[PDB]
C-alpha cells in the first residue's frame, strides 16, 4: 500500500494503487513511462517526473501536475481540462489533440 519513490515507479503499481483509491504520487519518478490510456484523473502528481512518459489518450483531468516535469511527454490526446500545471515544465512535450481547457497556467 506504499507508495514507491526514490525508484522507477511501475505502471502496474500505479495503476492498482490509484484504483485502491490513492490519489497522493507526488514526487514519483515516471520518466519515460508508458502511461497510455491511463486514468490518473484527479491525481496529485505535484514535483512528479514523468519527462519522456507515453500519455497518448491519458485522463490527467483535474490531475495536480504543479510543479512536475513532463519534458518530452507524449500527451497526444490526452485530457487536461482542469489540470493544475502551475510550475509545470511542458517543454518540448506534444499536445495536438490534448484538451487544455481550464488548466491552471502560470
Amino acid at each position: 500500500g506504499l507508495v514507491p519513490r526514490g525508484s522507477h515507479m511501475d505502471v502496474e503499481k500505479l495503476r492498482q494503487l490509484y484504483a485502491a483509491g490513492e490519489r497522493d504520487f507526488s514526487i514519483v519518478d515516471l520518466r519515460g513511462a508508458v502511461l497510455e490510456n491511463i486514468n490518473l484523473s484527479g491525481a496529485i502528481l505535484h514535483g512528479a517526473m514523468l519527462d519522456e512518459a507515453n500519455l497518448q489518450q491519458a485522463n490527467l483531468s483535474r490531475a495536480d501536475l504543479s510543479g512536475a516535469t513532463l519534458n518530452g511527454a507524449d500527451l497526444r490526446g490526452a485530457n487536461l481540462s482542469k489540470a493544475d500545471l502551475s510550475d509545470a515544465i511542458l517543454d518540448n512535450a506534444i499536445l495536438e489533440g490534448a484538451i487544455l481547457d481550464e488548466a491552471v497556467l502560470n
